[PDB]
């Protein structure tokens, strides 16, 4: 269960009771749109909002894994691969063994957290997830940083793993669609936002749900 | 969080291998258990896994990592890196593409150095252990280039992470000892040669003091 596939949009919507009878269609049927559910927008706002996670409030307050990965991407932003790789290898080796110390990253955090490029990112994003996404995107200015290199993350932190895997994708997994939409909104607004900006997640979920035909049993099952 | 390799004492409890060791036997050995030698033999025998019987008969994971290691034995880093790059990328998405190994398995399976390994090892696990050890004559090939194996095949992950190590994890002590035994005899052996794993488990269990709670349970 630490290693399941990402939920598809339809599976996400069923897992969180987000499907409804679509009464715009059920009172005004549109040709080429039959046998499709609608989405409960209010409940989806809640769900996407709860994916956003904690506000950024100093790197020392981050999770151990977010801390140590931020340090790597910092080190890369600042063009220091051996600090970056060294953290990658220690976490790799201790992943083979029982549990890792992310504490290997502390010296690199200390050295780069107040650096110009890191301070630009933190200025411009308000959530841990959206800070670190932007930190990954800047570290890929240096070169190659695939999610490969921190494969160990998926069982530790499913959400963080999916957020970081969608950096560079155009469409995110439904389980990180909230912070991804918010990250983009921050980027479009040119500032950090503490107010959740997750509407694009809802619109995309609606659309993805509209592309899937239900059976009649399934249509009657909608409330 | 992450599933840790069992210690010797946990391995021993999990397979019900501890036994009351009699009041007709050692100072400094108060509160220790003995081992059921027969039952441990059967557990280590079962860890050996299947006989090697053609590369087409291996699991998809074993097939592809074997293909990687052969490629390195024959010094084609690129086709080895391509496979690994491709299984990384691909595991990160829904399911890794083991089929990418197929071409590589076809090109080097009958090559001199692979044939020498296959000749000398009777088990899949002992074959691929030796394929990995030989792949390291080319360069560094850590289990860090195949982190994904840990959840796909735990046994194989543990076997391959033990190549280079002097003491194995208990969960692969059988095929580790067999592998050493075959390298020592200079031939493949179909009869399990797993006594070293029994002797190591006994030594390790004797270093661990039990509580009065745990001693009361022994037979």
């Amino acid at each position: 269960g630490p290693w399941a596939m990402a939920l598809t949009p339809m599976e996400f919507a069923r897992k969180y009771n987000l499907l409804r009878k679509d009464d715009a269609l059920l009172d005004n049927p549109v040709p080429g749109e039959e046998m499709t559910a609608g989405i409960r927008r209010g409940d989806a706002k809640r769900v996407f909002t709860m994916q956003l996670g904690p506000y950024w409030d100093g790197f020392e307050e981050c999770s151990p894994q977010a801390y140590a990965l931020s340090a790597v991407f910092m080190a890369r932003m600042n063009r220091d691969r051996d600090a970056a790789n060294n953290i990658l290898k220690v976490l790799d080796k201790t992943f083979v063994d029982g549990k890792p110390d992310f504490s290997v990253a502390r010296p690199v955090m200390k050295k780069y957290q107040n650096s110009e490029l890191v301070q630009e990112v933190v200025a411009k994003h308000a959530y841990v997830l959206t800070v670190i996404a932007s930190l990954l995107e800047a570290a890929r200015e240096d070169g190659v940083v695939p999610s490969s290199e921190f494969l160990w993350l998926k069982p530790v932190d499913r959400r963080l793993w999916y957020m970081l895997n969608c950096v560079g994708r155009q469409t995110p997994y439904s389980e990180v669609a909230g912070p991804f939409a918010h990250w983009k909104a921050e980027k479009e607004m040119g500032r950090r936002s503490l107010v959740p900006m997750i509407d694009e997640a809802i619109r995309a979920l609606e659309i993805a749900v509209k592309e899937v035909r239900l059976t009649p049993r399934q249509m009657e099952e909608l409330e």
